[PDB]
């Protein structure tokens, strides 16, 4: 079934989510939920769609997934106004990735690689 940066990769996705258990990121924000979502956001990005990514083998490294990652959570910080539940869930999320991710936490993994 699966390969190693498959494995780390659905493991970063699963705590991401984690932070959303309502599950206002699981999937697309279509126009109908939010008007005039696709004039004002060319590049939509949610977990549902990160998730199919790792499965289809998609990412090639951790850069381009975190790319993915940043994007949803700036798309909705672009859209929704700062008092909003998902402006503030984004910003939430977008800390806690970064924190996930940072180049501190992959050294001390690829030195585990050895
Ligand atoms: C992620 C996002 O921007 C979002 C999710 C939702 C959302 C709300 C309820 C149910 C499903 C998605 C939403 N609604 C209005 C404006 C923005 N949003």
């Amino acid at each position: 079934e699966s390969t190693p940066i498959q494995q780390l990769l659905e493991h970063f996705l699963r705590q991401l989510q984690r932070k959303d258990p309502h599950g206002f990121f699981a999937f697309p924000v279509t126009d109908a939920i939010a008007p005039g979502y696709s004039m004002i956001i060319k590049h939509p990005m949610d977990f549902g769609t990160m998730k199919d990514k790792i499965v289809a083998n998609e990412y090639k490294s951790v850069t381009e997934f975190k790319a993915d990652f940043k994007l949803m959570c700036d798309n909705a910080m672009t859209y929704n106004r700062p008092d909003t539940v998902y402006y503030k869930l984004a910003k939430k999320i977008l800390h806690a990735g970064f924190k996930m991710m940072s180049k501190e936490r992959l050294l001390a993994l690829k030195r585990s690689m050895s």
